[PDB]
C-alpha cells in the first residue's frame, strides 16, 4: 500500500477518544470566526423557525395563558367560541351577545397553536394478514416519498429545473436504484443511468460542470451483490461501466459524482476512483465527484489519499463532504460482526467535529479539490461560510442539500445580496424514479428527519432555545470532557461491539 493507503487502513476503527482528540484543535473555529459563525448560524436558525412568525404567535398564545390563568385544554376552547363571535357580521350584535346572553369546529388547527386505533388495528390484522401489511407499507412509502422525488423519469426533473436554476440553484440528478442483485438489475440500472447522462447533458447544453447540472450514481447499482463482491469481479465488470459512464459525462461536460454508500465498500470505491482518474481520455478533465462522509474515523485520512491523488493525476476533484446517511445499519453492521470497535462515531456532536475538521482541509487546496458542503444545519452552513474566508468567488465551493429538506435554509443563502441572500450557490440532490425504487432512499430519509439529534428535527422544536440549537461543537466536546472526565468517550448506550 501507499503511504497514504496505509494510513486509511490503520484509522478503520481507530478508538473514539483517540480520534476525537486528534480532531478537536483541526476543528476548532478561531474565536472571531467562531463569534461570525454563530451569529449567522443563529440568523439562519431563527428565520427557519420564525418563517409566518411560529415564535411570536407561540409568544402571544402563551400570554394569554397567564393572565386568565387557563389550561392548554382552556385556551384552545375559548379561541373557538371567539371565532364563532367574530364571525357574527355586526358588531353590535357581537357585543349585545356578549353582554347579555353571556363550534369546536377548527379546535383541531387551534391546538395547533397550544387509543381504540390499536383495537382497529387488531381487527384489520387478524382479517387480511401480511397481504394488507404488505400494501400499506408500499402505500405510506409512497405517500411520505412523494416529498424527497423530483419526477419519475429524468425528462420531467429536467423540466422543472429553470425555476431555481434562474434563481442560482444547480442540480444533480440521481436515478433512483441500488444493491442490485441479479445481473439483468444492473444492466437496467446501467441503461437508466446511460439514458439519464444523455438527457441531463444535452439539457446542460454546454454550461459545465460548475454551472450545469450534473448526475449521481451508486457502485452498488452497477454491480450484482456488490455488497459482497471481490476485487478481482469489481475491477473486470463494474469497473469498465463506470468508465463508460464517465466518458459519457465527459463528452457532456457534465459532472458525474460517485455515491458514498456503506464502510465496508469504501477501499473498493477509492480503488475504482484510482484507476478512473487515469484514463488518457480524461486527461485535463476536472468533473470526476466523489463523495466522503464525515461521520467515518478514517475520513481526515482520506482526504489526504485524495489531496495526493488530485496531484498525481493532474485534475482538480469535486469532493462532496457530508455526514453520512447509513449510520444506524453502520451501528448494527459492527455490533453483529463483534469487531475492536466502530468505523464511525457514537456520537453526534463528533461526527459534526469531524465535517469542520475535514471542511478546513478540503478548503486549503483549492487548487487540488473543488468542495461541495452538502449540509441542511445551519450552524454547518455558517462555520462553513466563515471558515472559506474573505474574497469568495463562484468556483471556490458550493453547497449541496436534499430535494425536499433544503429549500428553507437555502432561500436565504442562494440568490442575490440586495435581496437579503448570501449569494453563495446551492446544488440540489434530485431523486429521480418510481415507486418500485424508493424504498432504500426514503427509509434513510425516515432516519435522518426522525433522530432527535438531526438538526431538522430539533428546529423544529420550539422548546429547544436558538442557542442550544446552534451550539458550536467543539465546545460542546470540551464540555462533555470537563463532565465526564475524558474527551471524546462513547455513546453511554453504545458500547464496544465485543461488550
Ligand atoms: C446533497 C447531499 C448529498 C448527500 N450524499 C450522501 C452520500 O452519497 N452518502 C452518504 O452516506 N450521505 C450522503 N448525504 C448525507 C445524508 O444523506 C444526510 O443528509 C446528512 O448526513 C445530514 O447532515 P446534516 O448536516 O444536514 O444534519 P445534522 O443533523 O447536523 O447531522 C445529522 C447526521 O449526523 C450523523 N449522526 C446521527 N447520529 C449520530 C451519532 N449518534 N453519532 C455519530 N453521528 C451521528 C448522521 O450522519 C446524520 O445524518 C448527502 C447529503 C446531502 C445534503
Amino acid at each position: 500500500q501507499s503511504v497514504s493507503r496505509a494510513a486509511i487502513t490503520a484509522a478503520y476503527r481507530r478508538p473514539e477518544t483517540e480520534a476525537v482528540s486528534m480532531l478537536l484543535e483541526q476543528a476548532r473555529l478561531p474565536q472571531p470566526v467562531a463569534e461570525q459563525a454563530h451569529k449567522l448560524a443563529y440568523q439562519l436558525a431563527d428565520k427557519l423557525r420564525n418563517q409566518k412568525n411560529a415564535s411570536g404567535r407561540a409568544g402571544m398564545v402563551q400570554g394569554l395563558l397567564q393572565e386568565f390563568s387557563l389550561s392548554s385544554q382552556e385556551g384552545v376552547a375559548l379561541m373557538c367560541l371567539a371565532e364563532a363571535l367574530l364571525r357574527i357580521p355586526d358588531k353590535a350584535t357581537r357585543d349585545a351577545l356578549i353582554r347579555d346572553k353571556i363550534l369546536f369546529v377548527n379546535a383541531a388547527t387551534w391546538g395547533l397553536l397550544f387509543a381504540s386505533l390499536s383495537r382497529s388495528l387488531n381487527r384489520i390484522i387478524g382479517k387480511s394478514g401480511e397481504p394488507l401489511i404488505r400494501k400499506g407499507v408500499d402505500m405510506a412509502m409512497r405517500l411520505m416519498g412523494e416529498q424527497f422525488v423530483t419526477g419519475e423519469t429524468i425528462a420531467e426533473a429536467l423540466a422543472n429545473a429553470r425555476k431555481l436554476e434562474e434563481k442560482g440553484f444547480r442540480y444533480s440528478y440521481d436515478m433512483l436504484g441500488e444493491a442490485a442483485l441479479t445481473a439483468a438489475d444492473a444492466q437496467a440500472y446501467m441503461v437508466s443511468y446511460q439514458q439519464a447522462i444523455h438527457a441531463i447533458g444535452k439539457a446542460s447544453n454546454g454550461r459545465g460542470i460548475y454551472e450545469g447540472p450534473g448526475i449521481s450514481i451508486k457502485l452498488s447499482a452497477l454491480h450484482p451483490r456488490y455488497s459482497r463482491a471481490q476485487y478481482d469481479r469489481v475491477m473486470e465488470e463494474l469497473y469498465p461501466r463506470l468508465k463508460s459512464l464517465t466518458l459519457l459525462a465527459r463528452q457532456y461536460d457534465i459532472g458525474i459524482n460517485i455515491d458514498a454508500e456503506e464502510s465496508d465498500r469504501l477501499e473498493i470505491s477509492l480503488d475504482l476512483l484510482e484507476k478512473l482518474c487515469f484514463e488518457p481520455e480524461l486527461a485535463g478533465w476536472n468533473g470526476i465527484g466523489f463523495v466522503i462522509q464525515a461521520y467515518q474515523k478514517r475520513c481526515p485520512l482520506v482526504i489526504d489519499y485524495l489531496i495526493d491523488l488530485a496531484t498525481r493525476s493532474r485534475r482538480r476533484l469535486m469532493i462532496r463532504l457530508v455526514k453520512g446517511a447509513y449510520w444506524d445499519s453502520e451501528i448494527k453492521r459492527a455490533q453483529m460482526d463483534g469487531l475492536e470497535g466502530y468505523p464511525v462515531y457514537t456520537r453526534k456532536v463528533y461526527t459534526d467535529v469531524s465535517y469542520l475538521a475535514c471542511a478546513k482541509k478540503l478548503l486549503a487546496v483549492p487548487n487540488l479539490i473543488y468542495p461541495q458542503f452538502a449540509t441542511h444545519n445551519a450552524h454547518t452552513l455558517a462555520a462553513i461560510y466563515q471558515l472559506a474566508g474573505q474574497n469568495y468567488y463562484p468556483g471556490q465551493y458550493e453547497f449541496q442539500c436534499l430535494h425536499g429538506m433544503g429549500e428553507p435554509l437555502y432561500e436565504q443563502v442562494t440568490g442575490k445580496v440586495a435581496d437579503g441572500k448570501l449569494n453563495r450557490p446551492c446544488r440540489i440532490y434530485a431523486p429521480v424514479g418510481t415507486h418500485e425504487t424508493l424504498l432504500a432512499y426514503l427509509v434513510r430519509r425516515l432516519l435522518e428527519n426522525g433522530a432527535n439529534t438531526s438538526f431538522v428535527n430539533r428546529i423544529a422544536d420550539t422548546s429547544l432555545p436558538l442557542d442550544e440549537l446552534v451550539a458550536d461543537p467543539v465546545t460542546a466536546v470540551e464540555k462533555l470532557a470537563q463532565q465526564e472526565g475524558q474527551t471524546g468517550l462513547p455513546h453511554p448506550k453504545i458500547p464496544l461491539p465485543r461488550d
